[PDB]
């Protein structure tokens, strides 16, 4: 058989939001995507032998009305930083406070993504992201969407944390 997940992906703009869903739907990275697009794709993969259709919101910066029907639906929430944007990760506390407040079940599945991890130029350490996540109780998981490293690791963990979330 098969299972559909509605998974939404936030943070600020110019994280890589765009490059680790084009990575994830065309499997190659697309360094140039218009910033202002929002909008949702579908993907089929394979999750541990299911059939694991992903619908996934890809955010802009700006808000366009689907942004309301997937923070309302969605099952599972990637907050993307960039590890060379201190900025981008400050900013994480903002899109995890504003889903908690949509959502009336404090258990909502989300992972931590630190993406552009080839970039050498770092600002953001893995230590300071490991504590937030553990400070929210969700997996990290550092990504390039350049090099596709992590990238499946982040969908794929989210989607078995929406599973886990579902068996309760
Ligand atoms: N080096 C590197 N650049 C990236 C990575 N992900 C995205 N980018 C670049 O970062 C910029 C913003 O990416 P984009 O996908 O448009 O981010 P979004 O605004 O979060 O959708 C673009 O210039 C991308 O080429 C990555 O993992 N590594
Ligand atoms: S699914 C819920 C998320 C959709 N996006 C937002 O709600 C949103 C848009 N802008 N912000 C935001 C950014 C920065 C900030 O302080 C510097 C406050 C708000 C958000 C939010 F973070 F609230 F989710
Ligand atoms: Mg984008």
């Amino acid at each position: 058989g098969m299972t559909e997940y509605k998974l939404v992906v936030v943070g600020a703009g110019g994280v890589g939001k765009s490059a680790l869903t084009i990575q994830l739907i065309q499997n190659h990275f697309v360094d140039e995507y218009d910033p202002t697009i929002e909008d949702s794709y579908r993907k089929q993969v394979v999750i541990d032998g299911e059939t694991s259709l992903l619908d996934i919101l890809d955010t802009a910066g700006e808000y366009s009305a689907m942004r309301d029907q997937y923070c309302r639906t969605g099952e599972g929430f990637l907050l993307v930083f960039a590890i060379n944007n201190t900025k981008s990760f400050e900013d994480i506390h903002h899109y995890r406070e504003q889903i908690k407040r949509v959502k009336d079940s404090e258990d909502v599945p989300m992972v931590l993504v630190g993406n552009k991890s080839d970039l050498p130029s770092r600002t953001v350490d893995t230590k300071q992201a490991q504590d937030l996540a553990r400070s929210y109780g969700i997996p990290f998981i550092e990504t390039s969407a350049k090099t596709r490293q992590g990238v499946d690791d982040a969908f794929y963990t989210l989607v078995r944390e929406i599973r886990k979330h579902k068996e309760k």
